[PDB]
DNA sequence: AGCGCT
DNA sequence: AGCGCT
């Protein structure tokens, strides 16, 4: 995720 | 990816 | 440090 | 079987 904690997605 | 080779994302 | 399958 | 970082 994020970042941080890509995306989703990318 | 997809599925198959989700999305991204999810 | 943390998303999702067919 | 295959995406992306700050």
């Amino acid at each position: 995720t994020x970042p941080g904690v890509t995306x989703p997605g990318v």
